[PDB]
């Protein structure tokens, strides 16, 4: 039900935001932030598109219509409904150029809904002031208004956020949340933490607070959004800003506290929370792969190198790369399971491996596409050069191919340039490794699963072939 | 339901065979052949295993019980049942060490009985002498008797097989089939050919003839069976020979010819025949990967290196390789289609990309496992050394670890040796590139599919992101 | 003797230049071009540095002092003197960020000097108006004034530059030179061409003409130089612009013509010309590698991950990468030869292979460094954020390491960002493949050398081991 | 100058030896040992080759003529002369197929005679019982008689060798040396050890004892010599056995102990001892690569695939692999240094990086060659098949190409088979990772060098580009 207009309205709420060397008066209108804010506007609007109601919305138990980003899936086909929703969104929005739209941010909160209690029961030293029902109500609240709750669970390296005081009203926290994406554009900050060896319980904190909370400062890297939307058809659409959040004696009422103290809790449940983001990331990676492969096809075709055998095998490897993501998504969904609350989850082991595959090869694949695109990477016309009466004829002669109009090669060059050769595109590059646990982490925790031990069920085939042990 | 004993008897039919410098009087008993012969006999016997009845057999339309190698699948469920059959055989037989067991050779016959008429329809030099019913009758015959029909299509690179004469009794062919596997162990030779630029119609032959047919000579590489089965538990189980088949005026009755003359037919139909072998190669490939990963886990666990991060990382890498194959299989079965005769076939594009992913990496994955095993690969006790009173105490002290008995290290090493460090193991290495179209072919072939053209459906996302219209 | 001042002066000469959508009135002062122009100014100035006279200059035969960019080397130690010169330059100028300083552009002209005649004698249909002595004088002239002769030999894909008219005064040419680097900043355009299958002799053209020649238009991509030199300590120093050059009925007097017509000539001699640029490129690649490895060291040290074993091996691979370039440079020089004019040339086969090595791996190496640098890639402070009284303390706490001051991590982040995550840095990325023949081309012409044939001297060892042929 | 005949006689000294399950009465004559024994005898004989006198021998200070294995090099020229020796031996002997010929085993002795005193100086449990002169005297002795002294340092992974007793006649040691190569073929065992965390001083032993010493047992892997030398021209030349050596109260006179007790000495001195083996491993590695590239050229030429671009590319890839090794060798010799005793040593960092580059790629390079050979790898005529009247004409038609005789294909295939597809070939595969510190060790070790520290000289370029001072 929420509109881009309401959302844009809400932006101007006093929130304290740096973007580079500058303070931002109003995120909705400031030149450094307005485009990305409009993309979030577009997100809400897209749910009101009449031809999209089938995909974008569903009808809650209470009879109310809600956006699909709050939709629980209890079987495989519902799971696939959820993915069709996420895909549709990222397909409309610059081919997955914006990995943290609110559907991704809020997906994660399905874990609380599914099983609120342990967050309450496992909470150490809050004298039963943490109340599972609070979490549940908060999410319902977020569902009701379509609030965008940016998650922040990543802490500094070896200043972390900590409770400095507790009382009958709530808590006061102080410190920094080291990594956050698009928080300046959100409604709530969703506080979390991951277990680390020797972490203190006053740093074990799960909670929510509005972006404009007194004492909160959002501190973001400089925006790298482009001015000219013809030269930069993608990079001009907004910069999904990354930064940290700073907490100066910030008060959180008990009703927005989710769990405190128990480091035991903080090792499995936070992962349970993030599994949904990990799964989205794979979905996204698949789309980015399909995009890359398509660009390969278009460019090699327009230049006319596509039937050169050495080029063909190169374009196939890009298509294969896409297919490898797709296959892990589909397999994971095929071999999923049910969580405590009965929600259907895709196979964690499989989709994370799908991510490992992406994170291990995406760099080289980008290289292949760029390389295939040759001089059309750096050197091509600006629009005024192309339309100049004296230059235009030389230009059409130099970009004449077997398909489309010559100027099409420039359309393709602009997309490749923005996606892979600009600050804007390169942020997304770097971010791939922060959009969920990174490659080496994925492989490590894999090796923790008991199932991969010597006597474990996985290496059953190996022991038989070697004639070892048994029973 | 044929038995091993019956099979072994069937071998003494006077077929003439070279294994290296030696003619073979009886493949069933010759010291260079008898083990692998026994492996095939074991294959028939597995179907009489009371505890494998459910996996190994099916009851057909007529209440007739038959081996699952003859099972047709019109369902994802059914296909899946066939996979489990193939997998089961492979896990019982030296872990996928025997790539051309009859269940595989006969798999391709499905294509014929699915859609036999165009085979007859399209023949040139016909005279209605080529009859579809003969093709069906033959397979049905092969079915009743559990006949092993080894496929031989691949030709000498740029002397193939050709029709010298054709009367109304049958045809006469001379020439050679360059590559065949275990033909010396089959019952019948399945003749065929692939289209190539400028192929004479007198070389478009699909037929079948017994292995001992007059004018036929099977010419095999030397055998690399190992004598000592303690030292060589796998390599001593027998050598699946490769070689050529020579046809010297070989006569074939019209009852046994399936197509002649039309090289257009040779384009896509022989490929349909082999889609099944390719899919099986993927099944087998994942089993191989599962074994490899298993071994890595056993050896690092037994040595005690398994918890070194940089080691963990590598074992997870191998587990990922397996999950990747499994993902393509499962995904391809999810998104399969129906052939003209109604059989359900997994997505060719996907399962073929799964093979490419394997052919592209197995060499490096194999090296990963070998490196991981250190000296335990190379130097290890022979059995008599182990048991020697003076040596034994030294060997035991040197092979002690956190897991199992010190001698289990020798057991593990022996398997890794046979698999990857012997003539025996290495023929499987080189053979992978011949169990279907090689990696380059897969890649060339996908870029011929029309959907990957600039205006194809595949590039729609990219055309849209670029603001480009086709058409 | 020439100064940056004189050079900057010369810039304002009427030359016709587009940079993006804009016409440039004066390359020396325009905001889009002034920084890179000042870098060329700095180049000339650096030769007047008293402490550098040993390296930057030498004394000609005529007793005159000249810059080392005109210095012929006749033995190994003189060769190494030349490299010490090129290195010194690229070491002073933003760690090899500017691959086409004039020393590189002009190096190539040593091939004419060394052997002028064939250019004259092989010229077809110029009625002996092409005169080797002209080439020689031109170069002397360029040596005398330290002119910067930007080379342009690359033609459009499949508009090329052609002679449209010849006469007693000279020639008129029309067409486009497709790729050119920093031509807007040069003094002369050095025209050339490489042989291609089925190239017409009216397109075989070697010559020189001033940048501001009537009829010449330089058409460059948009400048991506940064405004803020604190946030962007490298990208703010200027953009080495790439573009094409357009010739509208441009007249070249015979005295600046070098060769015409003979396509035979155009297959070996142009390569002979470019060998010097190829060699420089390897020298440059080595420096860029040493830079990357150093950054790896600095960043892993400041964060404190350097002694983590998995990180150590990663930093070593970067150092190894540097060493691989260095080793090819040193070997090539060790095993060099003499050209017709007696100049000492490093081993072509070896240094090109050094380039192949770089071009094949540089993408992954950059990836390794970026990845190693973690969040310091995207998220770090702008200077005003860092110095803010309220933020400064949180910031120093989050960037506290075992070495240097916390703010040092930001210095390192700025360099990594500019070098690998900006339009500016990414141009250099793409350009690596245009700075000499690309990877696949290197490998192809390798396979043309007669020495690599079957009977050739290279595979002598293989024939002996196989017992094949001989004498 | 020792002869082969003398060597073979020397073998029948009653040394006790296991090769697999068998004790060996006379290594010189035993069917499992005699070929490799003959290879060593051939090695001595090469030095009497009249036409190899110049490469194989040198005249020393005293006008004494000696084998180049005993040559000390104080010059780049001299080092280079020694390289040519090593290379020559390798090219005469199955192309580097025998990694542990005596010239290699004895190479490490140079370190002793270069700088013997600290070996004595540093001993603990001394009593001046350990004398440097004995070390020098021994090597000089080994020199006069051309003694093969096999080095054994590597220990059992976490039972090594230990001193039980020490009187004033000598010492008594028990334990086992885990890895040795061709010890059963040597004259003397060269005892040594590497430092490791927490190593008892009674395990710091450097000494030498005859192979047939009482209490010594050489325990070797089964031998994989091939019988038929037509079919197996390389693998039939003999198996360089690997295994362990057991010491059961072995007595060693003080004349023959080189150091005891001090594990600090064990740090960098044993490494100095092996610097020479490592450098030789590089020499050998390039020869191996040269052979591989040679074979690729022969097989693609003979098959006629050699001019397919995508094939050209791959062969150039293999030629590049060879040039890369050659470059590190040549470069490392250019930038070598002088040891304490004055010997000239090539740059360790460089030549060790050359080994890493090899260990990192040889597996994939090997696969490249094997793939390139197609079926010609696997299936090919045995000799008797080739010569058979009926078969012969078929075989010849099938092996015809643009180059050589059709049978040369078989010759090529046989070598590629032995080299990479047999137990014999594969032990060389696995052994590469043991001919010196493995790839991980090389990498770990360079990051210990102080020059790679943040403030080290190496990172100066980067510190300067970042505007950072050290510290």
């Amino acid at each position: 039900i929420r509109t881009g207009k309401q959302y844009l309205e809400s932006l101007n709420d006093g929130r304290n935001v740096w973007v580079g060397n500058e303070k931002i008066d109003n995120v909705a209108t400031h030149p450094k932030t307005r485009d990305y804010a409009q993309r979030h506007a577009d997100f809400y609007d897209l749910h009101h598109r009449p031809d999209l109601q089938d995909v974008m919305t569903f009808v809650d138990k209470d009879g109310e219509r809600r956006t699909m980003q709050w939709f629980g899936h209890y079987d495989k086909e519902q799971l696939r409904r959820k993915r069709k929703y996420h895909e549709t969104i990222m397909r409309e929005m610059a081919g997955a150029s914006f990995p943290r739209t609110p559907d991704v941010n809020n997906y994660v909160l399905q874990t609380y809904i599914d099983d609120p209690s342990p967050w309450e029961t496992q909470t150490i030293g809050a004298e039963g002031k943490v109340k599972a029902k609070n979490i549940v109500d908060f999410v319902n609240f977020a569902k009701k208004h379509d609030l965008n709750c940016a998650p922040q669970f990543v802490d500094p390296q070896m200043p972390g956020l900590r409770v400095i005081e507790k009382n009958d009203k709530g808590i006061v926290v102080s410190g920094v949340k080291a990594i956050g994406t698009g928080v300046a554009f959100a409604d709530w900050i969703h506080i979390g933490v991951f277990f680390r060896p020797g972490i203190p319980g006053d740093q074990i904190i799960f909670a929510a607070t509005p972006v404009n909370t007194p004492g909160v400062t959002i501190v973001c890297r400089e925006s790298v959004v482009k001015e000219d939307p013809i030269e930069h058809p993608l990079a001009s659409q907004g910069d999904e800003l990354d930064g940290m959040t700073v907490f100066d004696n910030v008060f959180i009422p008990w009703s927005h506290v989710f769990h405190l103290g128990n480091p035991e809790h903080a090792k499995l449940y936070p992962q349970r929370v993030f599994d949904w983001l990990h799964y989205h990331a794979l979905i996204r990676q698949s789309v980015r792969a399909e995009l890359m492969a398509g660009l390969a096809i278009l460019i090699t075709e327009h230049i006319g190198t596509n039937k050169i055998p050495a080029v063909q095998t190169r374009v196939a490897k890009l298509i294969g790369f896409h297919q490898a993501m797709l296959a892990h998504i589909v397999a994971s969904e095929e071999l999923g399971f049910h969580t405590p609350g009965g929600a259907y989850k895709p196979n964690i082991l499989i989709y994370d491996f799908g991510r490992a595959l992406y994170l291990e090869n995406f760099s080289q694949m980008i290289y292949e596409l760029v390389d295939l695109s040759g001089r059309s990477a750096l050197i091509f016309a600006s629009e005024d050069q192309w339309n100049d009466e004296a230059l235009n004829g030389w230009f059409e002669r130099m970009n004449n191919g077997p398909v489309g109009q010559p100027h099409d090669r420039v359309k393709i060059g602009r997309v490749i340039r923005d996606l892979f050769l600009t600050d804007w595109g390169n942020r997304l590059f770097v971010f791939e490794n922060f959009n969920g646990t990174p490659l080496q982490a994925i492989r490590m925790l894999t090796m923790q699963r008991a199932e991969f031990s010597a006597a474990g069920p996985y290496g059953t085939l190996a022991r038989k072939v070697c004639g070892i042990e048994l029973t």
